[PDB]
């Protein structure tokens, strides 16, 4: 049977980026839908579970995407709720590539760290967006003491509460309104991630270079000025007098390979569920 | 040339069910459109008839679907009306699966009856919907005496008139507003079909198992309480005393293979027209 | 990698005609979007330039189409504007088949004229539409002396100004408000093209067959009354006395083959820009 991927996007039209990667990952055909909601996705799912049987079923799979993570999460939950008994197919969630980007970034840092980050302090700057929250979640799951920062304490605390409930961890928040506060929050930390919006700087070279404790820095922003000063986007473990760095493009290379590999995995079984935990498990096997 | 199927759906977005079946039927690519109407479909059809010539033409085809049978029929007529001379391609109509469902059901019953039902009495309970109407048409074309029943003579006689004019047959109507009247209507019948809306019982175990004249019963409702009591939805010719029963899922298994086979036929010529009659002819071959 | 074509149509839904030709031109997959504007196309383009690298870049391409040429040009310019450095893919513009139609027409006439029209006079009747304007541009590029006519001088001059600025040529405009003026305008001309709206006659038989200077005539209107009287739409170099005629269908046959061949070119490099000039270059090779 041909491998058919059904793309459910919460935005008005399906993401072009997700279509290309889906095909390069092995889909024979991709059929996409926009404006997908928790109320209209059930009928679409029925079409994937009552049309093929047995080993044929694994050749159909579902991918959920779009620009708003919370919206994708509501659709993803409604998809899983429609399945019942043996009537199911594999599914994946990766709105705006946040799960694959956060998983690639954390896997690279944990590997470069020797394989463990337990008990160590980790700081995610501008960690209130989807990549920062998923990054905080995966680090916390690895045992690190995570502090999620943002300009305003309420938003920062809301993000940690959200992450804590979903992944059952205990991330703490902190307000850092300026570069100065951001320099302080970083003191005593062993790992520092900058998950800021595109084209903004958050931690100049001084701010991280003179902190004996810092082992690794990782930046998700690929547009200059970069989130971390003193490094290049292509950096991928590059040495900087003690500290090692991973730039956005070095992280991006793995994210792309990871996304492709997850798509292929969707067709090897009819019961895969790929959200942050499972995507990160695969990321560690590929880093 | 690649086998290209153009899917025209009357609902807001195209049916996922119809997409999977189309690829398993052999289409190389399926391009779908939602909110298709009798007015906008003409321009879509031009794209299928003026882009390929000669032997190439049979490699493009059209499929009309959606949840409303009436809307689908209006669009299908607009499609056939657009063709002119040699400028045409094969087309199929199967809104809400009404044609393939009714064709599989009748084909299975006629086969289990020995191959001929000429002159026998067949009763279709709640036969005023698309599935009941198409079933009555096909039975009447096979020569059976058909009585289409519903809660109000008004609507039942209109359903019968519609079928009679479209298929050139002579189905009669009858009013059965309650259990008792329903049980009464099946006396003396050889074949009984329940084509009621989903989740409703129309013929309890005690209304058919004690009528000697009845040879075969068939139910299209797959949601408990089933249309026929005393059987399982998966029954496919299972014997109950001296009678045989077909459950909605037993019928559905053939409906799926039939729907796949019809799509493949669309690419074997550029003049095929697959509506109830032709879909039924193929159903008999495969039953 | 699979050859992926992304279709951006300015209308509500993507053209069926453009999809079929795109597959016959060699695309492995076509993903179409409707309602595309200069504003929302940027995010779409990003998806085609950040998902593949190196030799895989050329396996993704863009096609802009739809019914309104002006809307299409705006989107096409926005697409080229999003590219930067090596981050780009091949792209093509053919809203309403205006580029492939004008290129096929001019190529056929130039070949029939011995391969050169330099220094000769070409008149384009009702040349204010997109087909008429593109035809005038290619003819002027061949060194012909071109006169673009229309019922009102201001509109005709605006058309020539547009063409002259865009292709850097020097087409002249003239007002021909009635039958008498159109007949006067072609006296002494060597080539006459009728690019009027569908179903209108612009050049009666007696208005061209008695003019000794006229060598070849071409008509883009396929709906009777044809733009040029006394010819058949299927004519493709048919001789009438000392003259050759090309009708709308004779021209359309090359347009179709040309459109297919252009799509194939898009995947041969990641820098192709298929607008009128490059499409005409290929038309000459194929006429
Ligand atoms: N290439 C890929 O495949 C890919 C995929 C996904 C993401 N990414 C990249 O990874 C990064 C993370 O994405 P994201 O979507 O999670 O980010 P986001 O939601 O756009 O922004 C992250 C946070 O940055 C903070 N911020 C915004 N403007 C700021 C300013 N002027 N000063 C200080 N803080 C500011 C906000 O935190 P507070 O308001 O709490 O301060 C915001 O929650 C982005 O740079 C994005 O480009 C790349
Ligand atoms: N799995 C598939 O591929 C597939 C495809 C199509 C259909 N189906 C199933 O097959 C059946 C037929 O579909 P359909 O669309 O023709 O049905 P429908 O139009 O939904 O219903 C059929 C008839 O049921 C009668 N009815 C409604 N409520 C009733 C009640 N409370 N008591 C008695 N009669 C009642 C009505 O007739 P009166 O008003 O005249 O009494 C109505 O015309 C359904 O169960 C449907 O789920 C399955
Ligand atoms: N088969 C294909 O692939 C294909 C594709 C595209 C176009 N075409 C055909 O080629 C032709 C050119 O298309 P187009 O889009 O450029 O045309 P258009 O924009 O529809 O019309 C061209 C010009 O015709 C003139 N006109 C309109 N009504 C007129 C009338 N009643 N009397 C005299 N002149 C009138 C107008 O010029 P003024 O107002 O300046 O006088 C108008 O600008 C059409 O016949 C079309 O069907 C075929």
């Amino acid at each position: 049977s041909k491998k058919l991927l059904f793309q459910f996007d919460t935005d008005a039209t399906p993401s072009v980026f997700d279509v290309v990667v889906g095909y390069d990952g092995g889909a024979d055909h991709i059929t996409g839908y926009g404006n997908v909601t928790p109320d209209n996705v059930g009928a679409y799912v029925d079409g994937t579970i009552y049309t093929r049987g047995g080993k044929e079923k694994q050749s159909t799979a579902i991918f959920v995407g779009g620009g708003d993570m919370a919206a994708g999460e509501r659709v993803f939950e409604a998809v899983k709720k429609r399945f019942f008994g043996p009537f199911r197919v594999s599914c994946m969630l990766d709105s705006n590539g946040s799960n694959t980007t956060a998983a690639a970034g954390v896997a690279l840092v944990v590997k470069a760290a020797g394989g463990s980050v337990k008990g160590k302090k980790a700081v995610v700057l501008a960690g209130t967006g989807p990549v920062g929250m998923r990054s905080a979640a995966l680090l916390a799951g690895e045992g690190a003491e995570v502090v999620l920062c943002g300009r305003k304490l309420d938003k920062a605390q809301a993000a940690a509460d959200s992450v804590n409930k979903r992944f059952k961890v205990n991330v703490t928040a902190a307000e850092t309104a300026d570069d100065a506060s951001r320099a302080e929050a970083v003191k005593g930390a062993h790992f520092v991630f900058t998950a800021g919006a595109i084209g903004l700087e958050l931690l100049p070279q001084a701010a991280w270079q003179n902190e004996s404790s810092i082992e690794i820095v990782a930046d998700y922003n690929a547009q200059p000025p970069l989130g971390i000063g003193g490094i290049d986007a292509t950096d991928k473990g590059k040495e900087y007098g003690g500290k090692r760095a991973f730039g956005a493009l070095g992280i991006g290379g793995l994210k792309l390979k990871l996304h492709r590999a997850c798509i292929a995995k969707l067709f090897e079984s009819s019961e895969g569920v790929f959200d942050a935990e499972e995507i990160y498990k695969l990321a560690k096997e590929m880093a």
